[PDB]
């Protein structure tokens, strides 16, 4: 895994003063320090032809070096391409693949993905539309009993239950053509604003704890990587899975590293982390949970 404690981890007490000496405007020049660098790898597989119709944005191309392919077939007006990256957690390879919000002519290749990675949680972090800007397709059954085919794949909810912040689906995948069938959950984070971070990281922070335990659960009751994704599969995706490892490292360690760590998952999901505001909401939720944890003395 990339993402390995320090060289030059922080504790909260050196994270406290960092972003102090830096301010607001200091954190957000370390972003566009970050964004200037050159991204590590190229994206010749994501701009081929018969796979640019595949992207939602032709400005958010996915790594070759570490794109997720299908496992598809000869002669069949098909690729191997889903715009979707394999992604590194705390001290684990591949712990999840960050990919765009499905499209109408990618659902097929979305749960066909879900299906040969083995993964359990799916995690969506908007809803399909957000002021007016398209961002999912409606890829899965929405209400219980209800159900949706992909070829030889079927999906049918089991199940929803509505939380504060987010939505909680349980859902059956059918592979008919291996006969054999399995569970997905499907997050879907609810409180993320239109505009902006949210002001709080509280309900985000808790959200990876419930996502965190059915991972757990469920790798348990069967480690295959969660599927976290937005629109672009970058910004909310980048943020998430940025928390999720400077929070395991600072559980483990008592230290972390944003700018590590944002910087090494954007050498296997390129663009990880969209705004400076999204940049600085990284060092002020972990700074927000350890006061609420009671780590911080002003
Ligand atoms: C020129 C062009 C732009 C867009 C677009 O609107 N792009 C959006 C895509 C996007 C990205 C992130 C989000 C998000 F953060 F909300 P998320 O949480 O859902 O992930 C939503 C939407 C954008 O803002 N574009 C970004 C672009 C990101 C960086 N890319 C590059 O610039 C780039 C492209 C190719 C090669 C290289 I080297 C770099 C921007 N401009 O801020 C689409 C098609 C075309 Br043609």
């Amino acid at each position: 895994s990339v993402h390995v404690p320090g060289p030059h981890a922080m504790t909260i007490q050196e994270l406290v003063d960092y972003v102090n000496a830096r301010q607001k405007q200091g954190i957000y020049e370390e972003y566009e320090d970050i964004r200037r660098e050159n991204p590590v790898g190229t994206f010749h597989c994501s701009m081929s032809p018969g796979n640019l119709e595949k992207n939602r944005y032709g400005d958010v191309p996915c790594l070759d070096q570490t794109r997720v392919k299908l496992t598809k077939r000869s002669g069949h007006t098909q690729t191997d391409y889903i715009n979707a990256s394999f992604m590194d957690g705390y001290k684990q390879k591949n712990a999840y693949i960050g990919t765009q919000g499905p499209l109408e002519n990618t659902y097929r290749d979305f749960w066909l993905m879900v299906w040969e990675q083995k993964v359990l949680v799916i995690v969506m972090t908007t809803r399909f539309e957000e002021g007016g800007r398209r961002k999912c397709g409606q890829y899965w059954p929405l209400e219980k009993d209800s159900r949706i085919r992909f070829g030889f794949l079927t999906v049918t909810n089991l199940g929803v239950e509505n939380m504060n912040h987010y939505k909680k689906t349980t859902l059956e995948i059918h592979n008919t053509e291996e006969r054999q069938k399995r569970q997905v959950t499907h997050f879907q984070f609810l409180s993320w604003p239109d505009y902006g971070v949210p002001s709080s990281a509280a309900s985000l922070i808790d959200f990876l704890r419930v996502v965190r335990n059915q991972q757990s659960l469920a790798v348990s009751n069967m480690e295959p990587p969660i599927v976290v994704h937005c629109s672009a599969g970058i910004g909310r995706t980048g943020t998430f899975c940025s928390l999720d490892i400077c929070l395991a490292q600072l559980e483990e360690l008592g230290t972390l590293n944003v700018f590590q760590t944002v910087s090494r998952m954007r050498t296997q999901r390129a663009f990880s982390i969209q705004t400076p505001e999204q940049y600085y909401f990284c060092y002020k939720a972990i700074l927000e949970f350890a006061e609420k944890e009671g780590m911080v003395s002003a």
